């Protein structure tokens, strides 16, 4: 089937950079590969269906006559009811497959306009603050160490009070670059737009599902006899049936269960999107007490303010992920024991020559 | 068929760190792949059913109409009984391999859940510990050797009674990060909770399982023949058989073996779960004897107590599936010497230059 | 199929230089994997066709006249309409998938056409260029830095007014063979033609395939059934029926479907094809602000002058999008802050030495 | 078929250890693949089955009724006997591929246990018997080369008989962490208990395959024709033949064949496994005398006393056999010529130095 | 088929030794590869038998008892002659692909017992042998290059006659060891046993297959048509016919042409096992003139007397196949020129030095 084919060349799974969360992840699987594997299990493998309609013909025809009578009635899905002739189609027992096929291709959209429209400009903008934010290390331990050691020559006011203004405002700990990028980031909107444009598309799109489940389908959906008619054309100066009544659908079990689980997927589905979707509609600031006393650190948490849609925020949210990559996998992560004014402030600083690393 | 190719994709056997207990994936294995194997055995390979159903239609009809006959009755198991007309359904017939599916995929959930919500913390807190303890060789006999050269240089009560608080708490020989990051860890009740989670969803589904068997098998489990109807529509005006009787179902043989497979599997697999959730209701000091005495590692044995359901009770439980890698690999475990108050000590210590490594 | 082996072999997805644009590959990837798409779907995988023809055949026939019947059909498709003798044939019925075959082979000539003619010169001139720009990182920073440490110094006009043009009009920050280059290259025509002829080489496909099936198709398109003769040869002197009534298409719903898609998304491809087109009829000054202090860059942004269609057009434009690959992926990116006359000087040069990389 | 994946999966042939001895591996080849192959020959390749059952059904039934009838008996093997009514089953003919395929997983569990509660300790104890042992080469050589240099300026018993105590007897020439981990590791009783665990589970599941087919088999053995009954149940009331006699058994050879095949390879598998378990009761002495007078190799030729049984016994076991990977496959190895009291004790020296390696 | 991957798996073509000689290679290919083409190419491939048996049924008969005659005549193959009632069977037919895969499995043992029980100690003498040998070289171009430089610095006996034994009868120019070893090994008689065994067995598996082919093939050989009885069980009381005669043997040529092919191969094999087996019954002097005059070379052509069935026989026949791999595959090898007393040795001397290699 065509479904191992696709599943392989689509949804398969810089340089160290991670540029997708993972809920967003899962999300892009169970919403691409869900179609693939339903049109892979009913059109395949376990039910062999082999001819998906069988008619009940006079016993007089021969077998050339009857399978030309029950190949005429597949591509000419139409219930000649009494009741004038409403010839009802049955057209989604023949479309479903490429209904499938047709939605599990509509919903990659989102990924190619995320991986064409926001990776690069996102890609360089955290290549850069990573580049930047590497530096910070050396920067408390290697040139504020000096803090602790004359602390202990001293007394109060002049040792510990007076000097973390004349060391903090010195040319060596400020980073003015990186403010300045910062500041020129938080008034753009260009990359939030790609973010929201990726989550309602997924939107509109398990809408446009509903809507062609709930018009279609669930109509025919308990109807599996149908009477057709061969005398509509240049066979109808012939003695024959002129009703060909009761042709069966036989895999009207998998229509039934392909359509509800396609309606519950995507029903579990749907509150993940909208919580992606408020992820950025506030200012994150569980770690924010600890980011305040580092050097570079302090202008991330520094620059949260007005509204949390910016470019600023979705560029934290993809910087917390990538925090924890080799060399910030280190101290900063291990200041866990710092979450719990003269007696705090150096106990942050013994704890910090503590993870010397060499 | 689709279940090699799933075993293929999931279930398939940092860089060094075991994150996954050899008990854990065992049970994972034989939780999952189990109903693989049994849909892969039981519609594959060996056992070709062909039809499902056959059906005893008079000699009368042509091939096409009895293929009609027997192809409108395999997704309209109805048995119309003379007992009104209780039309008892036997739908697990043909359910059979989506519920062998549905288990499958259903026994993966606390695996993805295991892997996405609690191996990040859990591998950050492994190597920060591991880090600090592998600097615990070079600081028992390359601080505390000159202690026995100093004790053939004197006798007794200050050369071998005294000393050992003027060396053993000094500056070189205390763990004041570790120690803080220990006690931390210790109040802490994140990541024990998705270990009790993961093995709950296990417990819950076995029981699903045994309801689901319990329900719908056992009741269709020895009846092999059923009447069906085919004059229930648009043939009602057609002359023949009303009750097409003795409709018998080929594969019941299959059905039989794989619910009693099924039942077994589960039930042999119900205690170890058991035991690995009892395996947090204690702590483990098997080898607290020998820990103590070291520096480093006399923190692991210091902090137990209270309530051993802690984040520190899992730590110390992946910490001793690690302690084997190829460093700690090593003395520690060749200390077995060391299991059977002055010459005690002394025994512990002539043992410990001997493993000078280098 | 052979769809498959054909999508393996083309379209198959120096060292390190891109010399095709995303849109340009989107396009290609789009215009020759649709017909094998569709030709692997329409005649293999879910419908399984079988006999794309069926006979109502006399029940005296035997099958293997029956045979002969519904096989001497499917080669003469003409249908014996009594409307003199005008014997309309049904030949796309037959020939749809060598036309899909074609298509797919056609659209691929442009690619090797501009793999063939144009891919080498523009890989020599955009390692050329490459290398020149290079080297003007160690010539505004390494060169010209003698100017604020010069500026504290001095006031206003001999030390920021005067001085920049004794080093601007300097030996070292000239690069006369590059600009020779660029002026020979301005004048030349012959690798834009390569452009154009790819892009409309695209559009008049397309047109052929317009009018492909406009002319061919639209016609048999709602027609089912039609009969034939085989009493016109050596048969005409046998007892049998003359005009054989009832042969049908079976397949015309693939035809139809198949039909629409192609129409669809060509009509959907057409637009880009004109934007790529319109992408050479502009200058494009968008960050030539920023280029024209720089040293090497001043030379790109002073030659836009007169007519656009001209070779340096295309180099720019393939420039653009390799300008951020490793070395250039850099404080010319990061330069993203200087997008808002003497302060204006001296902000934009202490922004270029803390961006001094090692 | 699922026998080469079976064989693919399970049964496939630290870093340089040899932790499985020759026969014990070829042991469990011939006990795992052989069930495997077995049925990969029995029900695929050349013996091409089609139905395992052939019924005579009366000449007025037609493709379908006898379709049903022989496929209606298959499911329910039952010899309606006219000896009351002892309808003896023949429930092995279709059970034969699960009993195959059963007995090749049971047949792995001991290989799991094995792997999974005796290697690692095993490696462990190898690992560092290694390292101590390797040392040996530079304590005999390169310390008491100072014998015969010293022989040839003296006569007799203070050159040769009185040295030999003041130089064994010496610091350099003791290993008292090896001797005691030797020592303890002869109390140990646990590592013996896996050997003797995984070699009775053979024994055992070789006992049960005995009663297996003892007790099923042999009995329908020459039984090729038994007689059935249709109208038992719905079908009662109808005129046909109620007892459907001579359905014929087409695969009796195939049952034959493999039972007897079964049996025979077993059989010959017996004695393989009890030289195995008696490998254990006795203290390997064949190369001691060379071991007595190495100095590191005397330990392991001092300690050979009491019962065999024990864990020292499984050590030098699992040592004598990567005793020649590349360091001791060296004069060790060579040492042949020794094999044939004061000559003796001097050529045994020149013999040593003259293969110094380098 | 089976026969390839027995193929692919047995019968598949240290670090540098060859420890089996061609001859021995190419009988072991031609021995095993052989039986599994035979059965490659008769029960596949070219000639799809499709059933092997085909019978002359009354018309009278139906199609399912037609299959049911010529099913249950397959494996009850008894010839009922009316000559009492001598039913001969011709279960070879029925035998021939088991008796095949028997046979290649049979011819595999000599190689596994070569490969288990000899290998190891060939490889461990072959390697000190070829290590001593490889010392041989700077030693009569290095050591002994004073004798025609001092040869044209005097005359005849004390320059060239009376120095060729203070020479060669020295300390370095001694190999005392090698000697030793040569002794010990000649004594030895483990290793050939298992060469004259492995021989031996084939002899035993050949004879044992002209046996079968003598015995069971050759009188059903011309047979091709036999009676058969199905009214010999619940089929007697009826009315049909009791000798159902010409049942034909389809595949009669295929059993002939195989049965021919097999005989002639192996009689054209046996010689060569004869050759090898004769092979050690001789001391092998081709080379002893040039052996005899080396310093280490001359120990191996010394020890050549008594009977020559030895261990040592064994280990020549063995490194006269490795001693040209790339050290020894030099001068020795090139030491043809002198295979044609005081200018003959001067002349083999001049030679030496020539072959200088650096």
């Amino acid at each position: 089937s065509l479904a191992h084919t696709a599943a392989e060349y689509m949804l398969s799974d810089l340089k160290g950079l991670r540029l997708e969360l993972p809920l967003d992840r899962i999300v892009k699987f169970v919403a691409v590969g869900s179609p693939l594997l339903l049109m892979s299990l009913a059109f395949a493998q376990e039910f062999s269906s082999g001819s998906p309609i069988s008619c009940f013909s006079p016993s007089n025809f021969s077998i050339r006559q009857a399978a030309y009578v029950d190949s005429s009635c597949w591509d000419s899905l139409l219930h000649h009811k009494q009741d004038q002739d409403k010839m009802k189609s049955l057209w989604p027992h023949k479309a479903l497959p490429y209904s499938l096929l047709a939605l599990a291709l509509l919903m990659y959209l989102p990924v190619l306009l995320w991986q064409y429209a926001a990776v690069p400009a996102l890609s360089s903008d955290l290549l850069f603050i990573i580049s930047e934010l590497d530096k910070s290390y050396n920067r408390s331990i290697r040139l504020v160490q000096h803090m602790l050691k004359i602390r202990q020559k001293s007394s109060d006011p002049y040792v510990f009070w007076n000097e973390l203004e004349k060391a903090r405002k010195e040319r060596y700990f400020e980073f003015p670059l990186l403010e300045r990028y910062l500041a020129c980031k938080q008034r753009s909107h260009s990359l939030v737009a790609t973010y929201l444009l990726r989550n309602s598309l997924l939107l509109i799109f398990t809408s446009a599902t509903y809507l062609y489940l709930g018009h279609f389908h669930l109509d025919v959906f308990f109807q599996e006899e149908f009477s057709c008619s061969i005398k509509t054309g240049l066979l109808s100066d012939e003695t024959h049936v002129p009703n060909l009544i009761t042709c069966r659908l036989t895999s009207l079990s998998i229509f039934q269960i392909v359509s509800l689980s396609s309606v519950a997927i995507y029903t579990i589905l749907v509150p993940v999107i909208i919580y992606n979707l408020t992820r950025l509609c506030r200012w994150d600031k569980r770690l924010l007490s600890v980011y305040e006393m580092l050097p570079a650190f302090d202008l991330l948490s520094r620059k949260m303010l007005g509204c949390p849609i910016n470019d600023l925020n979705v560029i934290l949210l993809f910087l917390r992920a990538n925090i924890s990559e080799l060399i910030s996998f280190s101290w900063l992560s291990v200041l866990c024991v710092l979450k719990d004014h003269n007696i705090d402030t150096v106990v942050d600083f013994m704890t910090l020559l503590a993870g010397l690393e060499p």
